[PDB]
């Protein structure tokens, strides 16, 4: 019987899309396909990392349901994907974040049942990882998750998502095409199929006005869920072939396009990582490639993340 | 290469998943799982006949993208399943809704590039669907869907949702569990598992003011999604066993229950459902029984569009 124990059971296993319309309009050379982690049970490639990070603490006795308390500063997907994870397998969880985060993301973390600490606006995600600290110190058997420093956030990304781009493409994939936030995603497939076709090429994408992996300085971008200004732990540097920054009106509209001429509604990095894909596949060297691009969310949340944004823009003028 | 021509492929074939807190906590001696609907590529069950009254007319030769104007008078789930299958497909489409639609499920609908046309408050629904029949019959060639009559509705449900329920229990099965929108999901099931196994039985849900397929009045009711307040052609209300009537505040609950017990974030019919099933399962006759409950939508779309109504 195919009867799943609960919804961690049903994380990953995303699909391979072609896309019709874009790429042929923009001339490109290359094959773009997209993989789907909108597609996971809480909507984000996130739901992989939240499930094994825990399935992983467990699994080496660090933690468990009737004594841990799960301690994690997050102003994205891993939150949602983490009280997810929490509420199906029994788990007291703690998150802590600036207040500027969207009032949608707070009641989606709270409609799971976890903790929510706020801090100030001004002091940033830095505020946040300072008062998540203390409440660890508080707390005896408390544990944080650390997702950019956290070595079964890569280790998910080599056991699933690499195998399912190795196998829906049969060995045939060229590149990955992937922004960073944590660099999770990226390097558990640079890992593994590079170690099994060093012709495989990794291609890193970031937001323009936060170049860091490019070697300038970080900044105020709007590209939501990847560049965190600075380079992650969990990154591997060395297996990155190259680096493409985009602007934040170019993943916006290549967003916009998905949704209107593929049907794929998508986050803003969706659309940064589509963009950087598409200058990828004109180039003549690459001509016939195939290039997976990864699509890390549906585009529902971001959408009502706008919407409260523009209301709150409004009331806040003179 | 598994690799699908487009987003409408990938819809249906969704888990079931058991519960493991809400009916033990509840004394249930029946045995109860949810299929994931909102694990659809737009997060609901309606992505099945999005895709499929489109799919349906095509093979009919009745329309093509490039020259076919689709068009549905629907605020809802259906509009969202609709307006991503046009877009993947590459077909125009309008929407009609009175003017007094939640502005998350207009967003929605123009993220995906519809054309959405508004009708005046007074006239409720039929005044939506009057102006959808004035710009089919306006538009040469231009294709009403019509969710309520289409019979590709409960098609579907027979061909996909019906044989995953099917095959994922390996014939145990001997309950569903759905709340009736259009009634297309409990017809299509109905229809195919009672053929198999005339054991099966049958239960509907509707929401307690307006009991309207247990024989009663249409009235209004927060549960989104069901109780439209009439019987839609595609019911087969001969193939419903019982019906199951739930209040606002108890789906709301139960919903909230799912969310927080079970991980599973699921929008306010989901909560209608389970509460159903959750009294069908504490039945002693019912002992040991495989009942599957239709979480028909993942919950973000419903929190959503509770918080702007907290502001609006
Ligand atoms: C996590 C995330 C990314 C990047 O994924 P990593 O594995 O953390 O590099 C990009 N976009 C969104 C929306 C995300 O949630
Ligand atoms: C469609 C829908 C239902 C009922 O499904 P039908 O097949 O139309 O009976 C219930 N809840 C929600 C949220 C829906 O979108």
């Amino acid at each position: 019987m195919r009867i799943a124990h609960d919804v961690t059971e049903l994380v990953g296993r995303t699909p391979l899309v072609q896309l019709n319309r874009i790429p042929q309009a923009e001339g490109c050379l290359g094959r773009i396909v997209m993989k789907l982690e909108g597609m996971n049970p809480a909507a984000s490639v996130k739901d992989r990392i939240g499930t094994h990070m825990i399935n992983s603490a467990e699994k080496a006795g660090l933690i468990n349901p009737e004594t841990t308390v799960l301690v994690e500063p997050t102003s994205g997907n891993t939150g949602i994907a983490l009280a997810m994870t929490a509420a199906a397998k029994g788990y007291r969880l703690i998150l802590t974040m600036p207040e500027t985060m969207s009032l949608e993301r707070r009641a989606m973390l709270k409609a799971y049942g976890a903790t929510l600490e706020l801090t100030p606006g001004s002091q940033g995600m830095k505020g946040a990882i300072l008062r998540a600290q203390q409440i660890v110190d508080s707390i005896p058997g408390a544990y944080m998750l650390q997702q950019f420093r956290n070595p079964s956030n890569p280790e998910i990304h080599r056991l699933t998502t690499a195998e399912e781009i190795w196998q829906d493409t049969e060995g045939q994939v060229d590149f990955i095409v992937a922004g960073v936030g944590t660099g999770g995603t990226i390097t558990g497939v640079a890992e593994v199929i590079k170690s099994r076709k060093p012709s495989f090429q990794v291609v890193a994408v970031e937001p323009f006005n936060s170049p860091v992996i490019s070697g300038g300085n970080p900044g105020p971008h709007k590209i939501q869920g990847i560049g965190a200004g600075f380079i992650p732990e969990v990154l591997r540097t060395d297996l990155i072939d190259e680096v493409i920054t985009v602007s934040d009106e170019e993943a916006f509209q290549f967003g916009r396009r998905l949704a209107k001429e593929e049907g794929l509604l998508s986050g803003i990095s969706s659309g940064a990582n589509l963009c950087a894909a598409i200058q990828l596949a004109q180039r003549p060297e690459n001509e016939g490639k195939l290039i997976v691009v990864i699509q890390p969310s549906f585009g529902e949340r971001y959408l009502s993340t706008l919407m409260f944004q523009n209301i709150e823009e409004r009331e806040l003028t003179l």
